[PDB]
């Protein structure tokens, strides 16, 4: 019944490549339905935060820094498995490893600028959602092709 | 030689969420020939004839009526092995498992509601084009081309 | 004036061209609704009706032998305006003087091999959807998105 | 000049419909940079004083209506001549004069389910920039291919 | 008349913001015949004779400052009134002028960026085939769909 | 590194097919350098040399029959593993083992129309590179989105 929710934040490399319209297409012509979206340069206190997990790689610094260097898309999208699903169709987290139809398959080629950001499981989303959105950025509406998605 | 064909149906829910020309877009790019299309509701009587080896499983009452809730795309395509590559376009029967690339893939989300079908064996090819068309209905010509997609 | 219908036959130059997914995607995005759609090749004294009130001029044969020389999809749209709408969508006659993003502007270049036709007035639209199709092969169903496109 | 920005909605039809990544790509594509952006159901109020010019208009209490139905695409994009280029790109108000090639051309039929609205002067988009985004939701940041964009 | 020639060169914009596939297919998608494609960075001397009538004004340096600034790719393609076609298709000079549509219309902004140029008379194009292409270079062949195409 | 080559040829099916700017597409979307570029009928002697290895095979001479019986797009373009990523994007030689998403499985059917070619190593590329392309026509410059596509 079909009301798992997704984090897909679009990263600063894929709204300066102009990817942004394109991105959504994708997850608007699979069925999932747009639940919140913003536009923000999001602070580094923040993306701390929805990094945490790896804040003591190497790495981490410099991700932080390119997270920061333009604004991102936050969204969440609602459907059935769209954790799971979103991350297939978003590509493997290495663009290198990631199949030709995939996002990041299509169009990208390092993982250091890897386009998107989705969700990588349920516990995680939730925990992003909360990060990123306030509860009333939640929209809820019903999508008129519901019932030809869904049985 | 006289080329393989394959029964492609476009399902109630690909007929409404407007994905009969993405579609077909799909099969004219790849270099397969339309060989025979029509647009109907099938009736009841029909469709409990095309899953007539199904007509003792609990739920083919069920799928026999949505399947007669809306209008289907029938069409007959040809080309070599099109019914075996016909089915892999179309993605796994289950959307869920299906890659991105492909038409399921793409475009819908739950099994129940998976846009398309394809015959699975050339057996069941003919067996649906029989009783999908008259063979008259059949169209014969040769594809401008085809001595481009075929040595 | 919702339920106004109108008569579209991609021609075979626009079949051989691999265009028909193309054209339909275009009526559906735009909103309209698909009411009927079959692929044949239209007899000879079929086009001659179809073509009746010019069979005392001289590009009559020429005209018959273009519509002949291979399959047709015919197809019924409804909407609003579908006719003249649907005319302004194709674009003008001779493609040379069609916009582009019109269907001939885009994708063609000689009046004689001009792609598609749309019926030019609603006389002549309920004239050609008789001619092309029986009555019992027009669906009557209702778009998931109809109360998202008209008032 | 370069410096320009416009309001556009994309209402509750296109988000509907499906049409949310198919216009901010046609925006992209152009070579407007994105300076905000937001998912929301405006409040009756919000849509009040948004459509305040027209509260003694007989279509006023049906119009809020709709508006207030679903959730809309907020956004503000900047460039040369964005107001008047942007509202040529969505067409004219009533898709049934927009041309092919335009949004509402495209995408929509009915004055009154039609998909997008367009700042129609430069004062008038800083009213509804103003009205609809807090100040601290307009990034700042510089498009990789500006230079290409603008002398 | 169906073997004339027009010059057509993506400017070093539309080669940064990696348009050459979309515009080659728009010309592919049309019927026209690709004759020569070649890309490189047009030298100086090269491009003041491209630009000889305009080398008395003043901007002519920093025109063929920008002509020069980055690759070019430059094509020949032939069809029916290819000349005044492609113009038809490439939109008007300016990019304000240019309709939704058109490649300037749809791709960029200001008429110092305006992505693309093509030959604006016979005379024109077979001077600039003649500058940009050595003979040997135009390639003859016949389209696979060229009875389609033409009459 | 950042700077690999690779030599990508669309052979005369994919030029007779109309794909030349689907798949120079596909290449920019990912965020490869277009270095050069030129298209020609390539002569048996220059095919001999280019498939040497392949002379005391009984099916060269049809290879060469074919790969002169039109024109082709030869192309050479940069970026991290491009050889190996190139090939993933282009299928497997086989189009019957290419899987939807890649340019063989989109767009066509049988091994001896396969529309394209890549270099299968850096080694093999560079060979390619030197047979097909004189060094002053590989263009050296910077992509406006680089250090988006590169960390």
């Amino acid at each position: 019944a079909n009301l798992e929710r997704t984090f897909i934040a679009i990263k600063p490399d894929g709204v300066q490549r102009g990817l942004v319209g394109e991105i959504i297409k994708r997850f608007e012509q699979k069925g999932f339905r747009l639940v919140a979206m913003k536009f923000l340069r999001a602070s580094e206190e923040h993306l701390k935060q929805h990094y945490i997990d790896l804040k003591d790689r190497p790495f981490f610094p410099g991700l932080v820094k390119y997270m920061n260097s333009g604004p991102v898309v936050a969204m969440v999208w609602e459907g059935l498995n769209v954790v799971k699903t979103g991350a297939v169709m978003l590509g493997e987290t290495n663009p290198a490893d990631s199949k030709p139809g995939t996002i990041r398959g299509d169009f990208c080629i390092q993982v250091g600028r890897n386009i998107i950001h989705g969700s990588d499981s349920v516990k995680s989303a939730e925990k992003e959602i909360s990060l990123w959105f306030k509860p009333e950025e939640l929209v809820d509406y019903k999508s008129c092709a519901h019932d030809w998605v869904y049985e």
